[PDB]
């Protein structure tokens, strides 16, 4: 499995015959069709205490992970019920700034989109979270060309030392808060991971307010590696899935 022409999201279904399922994602979010869903709660984003651990590229992203052993980084209010603790955050990307992100806003795509993959403590473990309908909420930030993003450098000047599958390197005090956009109205509907297993235990959480990086910072994105070192290069670009049908399923609004 793989973004390329041979094991490319067309194919993952033979392997993963979830990906057909009932609540699939990534998926277009129409605007007009959402509901304002007016018994939505605030957002609660507590990540004063979060603790980055590391960073590494995976083969199919670079994942920054975070230590989830107490609820140090944690999720609750909006459409959650429980706390849910921060484990790991990481993005898919485009080859042009025409592209890159999972979900869509009206059919219009964004360079980029950041996920911040958070796990229901009531489970106690990820592992356990992901076999359940309400294990997980992942917020979803859309990424824009225009200003650089100050609070994302520090990532952008490490990825040269992970350019390759497998490498990892330390990656302590780095304070998510500054990925932030202004405002927390959002999208909500049950959904998946956009990656295999694509198991369907997400509480999706989409900011209606994109962030912007610099052409220069996603730049940096485009020149990892989906491949191991010393293999044939392949850049790790267009690592994103096409829109999944809806299906019944609703888009809530919290504005
Ligand atoms: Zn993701």
């Amino acid at each position: 499995w793989g973004y390329g022409k041979h094991n490319g999201p067309e194919h993952w279904h033979k392997d993963f015959p979830i990906a057909k399922g009932e609540r699939q994602s990534p998926v277009d979010i129409d605007t007009h069709t959402a509901k304002y869903d007016p018994s939505l709660k605030p957002l609660s984003v507590s990540y004063d205490q979060a603790t980055s651990l590391r960073i590494l590229n995976n083969g199919h992203a670079f994942n920054v992970e975070f230590d989830d052993s107490q609820d140090k980084a944690v999720l609750k209010g909006g459409p959650l019920d429980g706390t849910y603790r921060l484990i790991q955050f990481h993005f898919h990307w485009g080859s042009l700034d025409g592209q890159g992100s999972e979900h869509t806003v009206d059919k219009k795509k964004y360079a980029a989109e950041l996920h911040l993959v958070h796990w229901n403590t009531k489970y106690g473990d990820f592992g356990k979270a992901v076999q359940q309908p309400d294990g997980l909420a992942v917020l979803g930030i859309f990424l824009k060309v225009g200003s650089a993003k100050p609070g994302l450098q520090k990532v952008v000047d490490v990825l040269d030392s992970i350019k390759t599958k497998g490498k990892s390197a330390d990656f302590t005090n780095f304070d998510p808060r500054g990925l932030l956009p202004e405002s927390l109205d959002y999208w909500t509907y049950p959904g998946s991971l956009v990656t295999p297993p694509l198991l369907e235990c997400v509480t999706w959480i989409v900011l209606k307010e994109p962030i912007s990086v610099s052409s220069e910072q996603v730049l940096k994105f485009r020149k990892l590696n989906f491949n191991g070192e010393g293999e044939p290069e392949e850049l790790m670009v267009d690592n994103w899935r096409p829109a999944q049908p809806l299906k019944n399923r609703q888009i809530k609004a919290s504005f």
